[PDB]
């Protein structure tokens, strides 16, 4: 059989408070299914250290969603609570096959959309400007579809080692830090005032690929999510 992520105990505070959504939105694993043992070609332990999402077809995701812990409901929380609500991660993106566009790797997600998803994208000009095999931030300001309703930001070029995450939201403040460093320095996240239904999720969502059969592929070697408080 595939090795369990759950084998090891590097993972273990996620899925204590994260449902895993496979082949769709629609649950695959609880929490509890998670701690004690799912394992599929789509979730599994690779090379003895990352938790590994895999995922074909259009809009199809392999993906954790965020749980109160210790076999919790649904969490959901405001963007200005007056704590800090932070996901970490370290992240191994390996080239993409053909056919596969874009991977969101991690979201900010609510009832209603996506306050932020950090996506590699195979190729895109943001702002009049070209990049490539890189990992970008889209943030929702709004709800509607026009383009003012999403800031866009290059975030990293794809590296062939781990690259880390930081997604910190404070007092209606979007923080994302790389590998160390701010790229992301208190994105305004107020259109989200008065919203308490926000939860993180990781893992691999399919946006837009240019084959379905092509398969999307995400190696978590780290991920957490905490809430930091007084």
């Amino acid at each position: 059989f595939l090795t369990a992520v759950s084998s090891i105990d590097t993972f273990l505070p996620v899925l204590n408070e994260a449902k895993l959504q496979w082949p769709t939105s629609a649950l695959a694993a609880s929490s509890e299914e998670l701690l004690g043992g799912y394992v599929g070609s789509q979730f599994y332990l690779q090379d003895g250290k990352y938790m590994q999402f895999q995922i074909a077809g259009s809009s199809n995701r392999c993906e954790l969603r965020q749980m109160i812990p210790d076999g919790g409901s649904e969490i959901g929380w405001a963007v200005d609570d007056g704590t800090t609500h932070t996901a970490t991660s370290s992240i191994v993106v390996p080239e993409q096959v053909d056919g596969v566009e874009e991977v969101t790797i991690m979201q900010i997600h609510s009832g209603e959309a996506p306050q932020l998803r950090i996506s590699w994208i195979r190729s895109k000009s943001l702002d009049g400007v070209a990049y490539e095999d890189f990992i970008m931030s889209t943030v929702r300001i709004g709800t509607g579809d026009s383009s003012d309703n999403f800031v866009k930001t290059h975030l990293a070029d794809r590296t062939a080692g781990a690259m880390s995450f930081q997604i910190d939201v404070k007092d209606s403040k979007l923080t994302i830090t790389v590998n160390g460093n701010v790229v992301v320095n208190g994105q305004d996240l107020s259109f989200w005032d008065g919203t308490d239904s926000c939860y993180f999720k990781a893992g691999a969502y399919n946006n837009n690929p240019t084959s379905e059969s092509a398969t999307a592929r995400i190696k978590f070697a780290a991920l957490a999510w905490v809430d930091h408080h007084h």
